[PDB]
């Protein structure tokens, strides 16, 4: 025992469970995966295709390519299943319908584009399902009533239409009517349509079966190779016998005008060949799918014919009597025909407030009901291609079968149970996508997401959608006015194949760019699979329609953007200030949930500004500098400090950051500039280098000038000061790059004809010291630049002769014998490496140093130059920046380079 | 006297450029705009559409809707001359061909794009243009001599393309070996090449202008309403009288087989009407434009049919005379075939190394030649419709005339000096497209924008490309493999439709987008110009082949993010990692040059998380708090201090940053964390509170925690700072939230049932205080709560009462009368901010302030408070902690906000 529904939770159901944040009667709507998921959605995908189009899909395509358009249907549709059900693994899942899931899951500017490509696929559904049930009224129940009667011959199809605007759009008023007073019931009597739908079904399985051994008396009146209509004929004979005379039948009066064949002028094809009645169901086994393999595809108005019987062949005699193909069918159009038959698969997830395990309810569900339905189409086009004429499929309003349900002709009972099954689900169909339509334009109404969709969110008493359900129906009706399935279903199927599109691209692109909280706890996703549903589905857009396909795109893509934009200012204040802003912010924050460390090693630079006491930038060289060394691309944060109280101070941090920022400008230097005003020199710079830049938009190496005239200046804070930053930089594990000389670095404008980079690689750090140059030499002034690494001091030589060949720019590398003693305070310090993982010494082997690099590399344009650590003691700073001074003594422009990092 | 070029500019002339950075061989190429950008686009715009297929698609189309196809597609690309001037204005112009400058204006991924996508352009053209000179010499010039011979009647046609694929080939090789050596001779007679173009459209036009009293006598037979071909026939008449016997015509031989009219059986058609000579130019003042001013788009194989001659009715008799429709024609099929006549337009500046003033002759000089062009077009169409027979039209290789160039009929001289002219102009084409091709690949190549092209980057010793060059003739092969520039046009049009699009949408893009460096210094360039030409020939692209045009989108589509990943592998060193880095950058970067305000101001959030002497949290409630008001959505940053020498807490630094990081996580904040050691823990956050994040990304708000104890506490800091931190955010211009009793403050999973979130609005600063609650209420946990105003101290508060009912959230405003006195400390800083655009009265009235308060809103779960400013003497800052204590005592959970800023 169980009332349980198929329809949508919308905005009052996500609503209540916000608000039950902070049960039993939750607990009594709990559902299995059963009949939480798979039925509703096995409910929601059979729709009235599967019966009024299947047989005529079947036979004007073959059963090989019926087969082909099933499966290629079946199959974005299963790729999308699996899709969502990534989405629906991934987080907790929202006691709304499937588009609070989607939303959550893809952030709100995917979830309105799907949430309004669907449900303009679920409005045409409405439409398409009305006409449908008109269209079995009225054709198959009871032709005789119609608003317009059949006239003359040419208008005759053209009152069909009207006769069909005005019934639908009657029962479309009828349908809004119920489901504004009592959608209760629906929910009561969604049981009693999947009754329906599944008896038929098993019906039209049974016939099929049945038509094994006895197959059903169905004949066809076919004259030569022409199949007549059977609405008005009696007997399939030229001449009936009335009273014990032979007296002409109606066909003869139908194709002859005497009618007492008293001399009577029969038309050519009439009187050469003959009537026959041809067995319209022949056997399972009589073997019929052999002849109707294959397909006809045959223009409008062309007169069906079966290529087995014998024929004459003069022409000319058109009649109104012949069968005649009602639509100008291909591939293209089938694909778009057939395709709303296999929506629905969102509706799996249209019951997951009532769910107890939804993560393992939804995927396994709806892939379930996908198959199950995968299975019944795939099924019943072979069934129809084996057990129907391959006349009585290609038409496609029961005619010729004395006007009967092509497909109902195949069932147990008689075809009444599926005329009347596909009626009823129809209309139950109907009633389904009149409530699940509007619900959904409330719940994007209600999420604010886009502003003028507001007037929508309003609801009734019980939450129901009073002004979005007049909307729904306006569209059905604009639907309604085509008047034909034929031209409502691509319409239906592009918007539904937008939704889809838009569920499988979304997921590849959040597995692809590691989008935060994107964690598909699935068995069997990968974004492999989402990314060819996506591109099947695409190709089916577009082969249905190229036009309505871009239009479809067009319009999704502006509510996406338009979205975003709304989102933008909601958050930030500002429309496209607040766009830059939201994208910057999004990317870094999937940049924090990565890896922190990076394959390649790339210099990210903090220029650090001296400013003096005028407030001027004591060293623009350094942003020339830098300028060269980025080129214009990368990440350059320029920091300084003022030393001053900061209370006092805003004016002038104002206006030097102006200044900075102006220079930066002037210096071709693309980057950002940030002032802290502190109360000691020291300590402001060493918050700068461990503080500049967004998490994720860090630094990773400090470029520095040059303490000039250290010794000169009576105050030893000026040096103290480097060594202490050249600390800092070393313990928060940065690169460092102290410019001495700076005020001789070229600026941008000028360049050098020729000259020598000499990177003087020694001992360790190797990685910084070797990429250095070849960035330089990337930029136009060191561009006419050689270069030459003068190495001092097995494996690792290797593998950096190896990096050079990779980086294919010429390197010579020129390695010199030196002792060990005159590198001492190297080894020194690497062997304190190996472990972790004098000053009288330290100055006469600098000199050695000196006497070494001079006589190598005295007009060299840029000595690059590996660092020693600082003292561990801070007495020996004094020393440290000695050493520093007559290892650099001589050399017009030193970079000297502590790399300190894992640099790679 | 000049000796100019048409061709492009590639690296060698950008290298040049380059290296001339740091004159008189420069100043004499040095070219005018007429010169340097007229005559190269006027040259490279009259390709050999205008010739070989005008008449065919005037005719197949009626001069309206030929009309209609020339205006569009020169309605597309005059919108993308205005888009390419734009990029033309904007910067400096670099030395190198269009893509240079459509490279340095759009970013290295649009040049590249935009260069491979006009590169199989230019391609293929080198295809259409050697198939073109083929067919010329072929079927016009030397018909006689072909590889092969007529095969039977139907095969005859596959001869032709055979004859094609063989003769083109060969032509390609020559074309090949002759831009391999010798390309000066191509430069050389680039002038020669517009002259013979030049004097055959004026040949046009002096024909069109004779053909008004004078027309040519090129007579058409026609056998009723069907068209006969004259390639074989001599007289149009069906006898011809020999030596005074009327001896039967050929004709008659190629009607009826007896060729002796002994008794001749001649077929229905030919015996039932008459030949006649129709005249096949009849004036210009005749009046046959109003004849063939409609459509005819006859499918492939149908007899061409004047539809004014007399005509019997019996069919049956078909023949080989017959002129015949050669291809199925439609509208989409006539704009694709005649597109690549308005296609050259980037050639305009293929020559801007050699200009003056770059940004001005090219933009008018390339409109001037679009217009020129156009004008040609638009009255060519109207010339052969008004000159040239209906039917003599529709001829597609010159039958019916005795088998000479429809166009030819048309020339003051004779048919041959436009049959030459254009075979010289095509074979010049066809040189100068395989001179563009490869100079662009090459170009493409040396910028190291994609990898593997590198290999096409090498170049001759002159630097002409070796290795690109084969590519090219290789692609032109595989388009020359399809023999038939009526199938060679739609590919050659999407190549060159997709590039325009890309130079249509980057222009869009980045004008709306407000792109750093895209300053379009034009007089008449509008972003809606660019989009309506992006819209304008996006659907040509798709009119023309919607599967072709699905295919260059995703090659560009492919190519384009391809080279933004090199990119970010390139300069940042990681591919996803480097790509996010590089999105957050560029957004940044695009944020700055902005506005610095925001129509609305939102709280960005710094919150200042205290750490305890182990290095942990606090004060967690912060975190939960700032999760709350942002609702995961903004920015927040969390800073916090570890007093401390950073030289050697650079461990502890990592792990509680590594702890924040959790705890921020845990409570569902989304955002940065920064950790600066300080010496000073005031100092610490006084260089938080101004440097975090990166410029752009500033928070705007302070968020601190109150400095509970501060009395017990015998140590005076801790309450002195808090004053301190005041001090820095108000002289920051921030604002500031202080939470007190932040221990009591809800946590993230927990709820109000009910409650009032009393925000107190007093004197100034109404806005952070208004909009606070509403940010608040949007989180489930502040959710069920109300909220009451009680203001104390007209046009600002109607303003207020306003801005309320925008909201559209409900909230009660309550003004209690309050004595001045009571509120002097809030006036008295009011007056101090009027101007500028104690203790015991101070205390005695904080009582008075608290009497109301709590006797109004003791029991309100959030009680915010506007705060006054510190005291301007730092002594006084024990009174102020006292107010404020005193102020804010006996309420359960207070928000102390202060504005201090242009808060709207
Ligand atoms: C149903 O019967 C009619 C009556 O004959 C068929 O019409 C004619 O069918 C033939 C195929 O048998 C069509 O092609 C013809 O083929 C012969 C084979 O040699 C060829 O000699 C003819 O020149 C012609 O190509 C023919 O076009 C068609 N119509 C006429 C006016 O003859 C009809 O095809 C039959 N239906 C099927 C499905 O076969
Ligand atoms: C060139 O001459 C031929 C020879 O008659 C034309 O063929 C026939 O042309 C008529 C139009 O006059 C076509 O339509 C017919 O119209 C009459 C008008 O009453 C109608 O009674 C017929 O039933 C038919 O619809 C006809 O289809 C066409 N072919 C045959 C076999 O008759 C041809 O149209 C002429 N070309 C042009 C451009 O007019
Ligand atoms: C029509 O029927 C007669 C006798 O039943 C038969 O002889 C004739 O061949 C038939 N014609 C055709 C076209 O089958
Ligand atoms: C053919 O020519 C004869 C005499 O010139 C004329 O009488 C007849 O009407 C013509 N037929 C047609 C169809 O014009």
């Amino acid at each position: 025992m169980a009332n349980y529904t198929n329809l949508t939770q919308g905005a009052k159901e996500h609503e209540e469970a916000e608000n039950i944040t902070e049960k039993k009667p939750t607990k009594t709507p709990q559902m299995g995966t059963f009949m939480g998921v798979y039925l509703p959605c096995l409910q929601n995908i059979f729709g009235v295709i599967l019966f009024l189009r299947l047989t005529w899909v079947v036979g004007t395509a073959g059963v090989l390519q019926a087969f082909a358009i099933v499966l290629i249907c079946c199959c974005c549709t299963m790729l999308t299943a699996i899709s969502m059900s990534a989405i629906a693994t991934n987080g907790v899942v929202p006691a709304g319908g499937s588009y609070f899931m989607i939303s959550r899951a893809l952030g709100p500017e995917f979830g309105g584009a799907v949430g309004l490509c669907f449900y303009l696929g679920t409005t045409f559904a409405a439409a398409m399902y009305i006409l449908g049930a008109i269209e079995i009224f009225l054709v198959y129940i009871v032709p005789r009533a119609a608003i317009f009667h059949s006239d003359d011959a040419l208008k005759e199809s053209a009152a069909m239409l009207n006769n069909m605007r005005v019934y639908g759009t009657a029962f479309l008023v009828l349908m809004v009517l119920v489901v504004f007073i009592g959608v209760r019931y629906v929910n009561k009597f969604a049981s009693l349509f999947l009754a329906c739908v599944i008896v038929s079904i098993l019906a039209i399985y049974a016939g099929a079966i049945k038509s094994s051994f006895a197959p059903p008396h169905f004949p066809v009146c076919m004259l030569g190779n022409r199949t007549l209509s059977s609405r008005h004929i009696d007997v399939c004979s030229k001449t009936k016998e009335i009273n014990n005379m032979t007296v002409p039948s109606k066909l003869w009066g139908f194709f002859c005008n005497s009618s007492q064949f008293f001399n009577a002028t029969c038309d050519e094809y009439f009187v050469h060949n003959n009537v026959t009645s041809i067995q319209g169901i022949p056997g399972l086994a009589s073997g019929i799918i052999t002849e109707n393999l294959w397909s006809n595809y045959l223009p409008k108005g062309e007169i069906i014919e079966k290529p087995s019987a014998k024929s004459s062949d003069v022409l000319g005699s058109l009649n109104h009597e012949y069968v005649l193909v009602d639509i100008t069918t291909s591939f293209t159009l089938l694909v778009g025909i057939f395709f709303p038959s296999v929506t629905g698969i969102m509706a799996g997830s249209n019951r997951s407030g009532d769910l107890k395990d939804a993560q393992k309810s939804i995927p396994i569900g709806t892939i379930l009901a996908i198959l199950t339905t995968s299975f019944v189409y795939l099924s019943n086009v072979v069934l129809f291609g084996a057990c129907i004429e391959g006349v009585v499929l290609r038409d496609k309003f029961g005619d010729a079968v004395k006007g009967n349900l092509v497909v109902g002709t195949l069932s147990w009972p008689s075809p009444w149970v599926i005329v009347i099954g596909s009626f009823f689900s129809t209309c139950g169909a109907g009633l389904q996508s009149l409530t699940g339509a509007p619900r959904l334009l409330q719940a994007i109404a209600k999420d604010n997401i886009i502003p003028f969709l507001r007037v929508f969110g309003h609801s009734k008493a019980n939450g129901e959608p009073t002004w979005a359900l007049l909307l729904t129906a306006a569209i059905a009706e604009l639907g309604i006015l085509i008047a034909s399935l034929d031209l409502v279903a691509p319409i239906l199927s592009m918007f539904f194949l937008m939704c889809y599109l838009f569920v499988n691209l979304a997921c590849a692109l959040q597995t692809l760019l590691r989008t935060p909280n994107w964690r598909p706890r699935f068995r069997y996703y990968h974004w492999a699979l989402s990314f060819m549903g996506m591109s099947i589905c695409l190709a089916l857009m577009f082969i249905s329609s190229w036009y309505y396909a871009i239009v479809a795109m067009v319009i999704a893509g502006m509510i996406y953007k338009y979205i975003e934009y709304q989102g933008a200012e909601k958050e930030w204040g500002d429309g496209i200030r607040g766009l830059s802003l939201s994208a910057a912010r999004f990317a870094l924050l999937r940049l924090e949930e990565g890896p922190p460390h990076t394959k390649n090693w790339r210099p990210q630079l903090l220029v650090l500004l001296k400013l003096d006491e005028d407030l001027h930038v004591k060293h623009p060289r350094l942003l020339t500098f830098a300028s060269q060394l980025k080129a214009g691309k990368g990440l350059t944060i320029v920091g300084s400090v003022i030393v001053g109280n900061f209370l006092e101070n805003y004016g002038e941090a104002l206006a030097a950051e102006q200044t900075i920022k102006h220079l930066m400008e002037a210096e071709k230097v693309k980057g950002f500039c940030q002032l802290v005003v502190a109360a000691k020199l020291r300590e402001g710079i060493s918050h700068l280098i461990q503080s500049c830049g967004l998490g994720g938009m860090k630094h990773n190496t400090v470029v520095m000038g040059w303490p000039n005239g250290w010794r000169q200046s009576e105050d030893a804070r000026a040096w103290k000061t480097f060594i202490g930053t050249v600390r800092v930089t070393t313990a928060a594990h940065l690169a460092l790059l102290v410019a001495k000389n700076i005020s001789f670095f070229p600026s941008n404008v000028e360049q050098f004809s020729e000259g020598n980079i000499d990177v003087w690689w020694i001992v360790h750090d190797g990685g910084m010291l070797m990429l250095l140059p070849f960035l330089l030499k990337q930029h136009k002034v060191w561009r006419k630049c050689s270069i030459r690494i003068f190495t001092v001091a097995i494996q690792m030589k290797k593998d950096l002769a190896t990096f050079l060949y990779h980086l294919r720019i010429e390197a010579e590398v020129e390695v010199v014998e030196m002792h060990d003693s005159d590198i001492s305070a190297y080894t020194y310090e690497r062997d304190l490496m190996m472990e972790q993982r004098s000053n009288v010494r330290r100055m006469h082997t600098a000199v050695k140093l000196n006497e070494v690099i001079v006589n190598k590399s005295h007009e060299a344009k840029l000595v690059l130059l590996n660092m020693p650590g600082p003292p561990r003691n801070p007495e020996g700073d004094e020393n440290y920046m000695e050493f520093l001074e007559v290892l650099t003594e001589g050399l017009e422009r030193v970079l000297l380079v502590r790399g300190g990092g894992s640099e790679v």
